[PDB]
């Protein structure tokens, strides 16, 4: 898993590294520019193929609740099972300008946690992202309960650089989901 990805991103070589990032950069660049162009967000296949290692697009780590986990493309049950799914239609998760990373995961399962206590976190917390390119921070600037009609505030906002959260909710019922939002904030390497 986690592992798999750290010592496989360790083996690749700065060029390629930075040509998958560049990738993923106008991927990124793409999205934010058709939401500009007053755009639909429309919400088997390597849109994130650039960011794969073994599989996987990165991990995210939310120390409020203890868990360290694998983030997949795509919001497809089989992934779901096993960390999170980063949804189809959202930036790539690698930060910048006009970028709006969501990822969703169950909010409960006899084999993981995964973001079952989502619900803990509060503003002001932190989340990280490791990928392949490294690793950025982000703090919880807005926790909020939407319809899973409602998909206005999983576009991208011109200007910002988030990653949402999300999973179904109340504990139980599973009828609203439940946003935890971050904002990019800087990141101590060294600490």
């Amino acid at each position: 898993n986690i592992n798999a990805f750290k010592e496989a991103v360790t083996k690749i070589d700065r060029v390629e590294i930075n040509r998958r990032l560049e990738l993923a950069y106008a991927y990124n660049a793409s999205i934010a520019g058709a939401k500009t162009n007053g755009e639909y967000p429309a919400l088997v296949v390597e849109y994130a193929r650039m960011l794969e290692v073994k599989e996987q697009i990165g991990h995210v780590i939310i120390p409020r609740i203890n868990q360290d986990i694998p983030i997949y493309a795509g919001s497809a049950e089989e992934n779901l099972q096993r960390g999170v799914g980063h949804l189809e239609g959202t930036s790539l998760p690698v930060g910048g300008e006009s970028t709006h990373a969501v990822l969703t995961a169950h909010r409960g399962l006899p084999t993981a946690k995964l973001f079952t206590n989502l619900d803990k976190v509060t503003v002001g917390d932190r989340f990280y992202i490791e990928h392949i390119g490294g690793k950025i921070a982000y703090q919880v600037d807005q926790i909020k309960v939407i319809a899973p009609d409602q998909l206005e505030d999983l576009y991208v906002i011109q200007g910002e650089d988030h990653v949402t959260l999300l999973t179904a909710t109340p504990y139980m019922i599973n009828s609203h989901r439940l946003l935890v939002r971050g904002k990019r904030i800087p990141y101590v390497e060294k600490t």
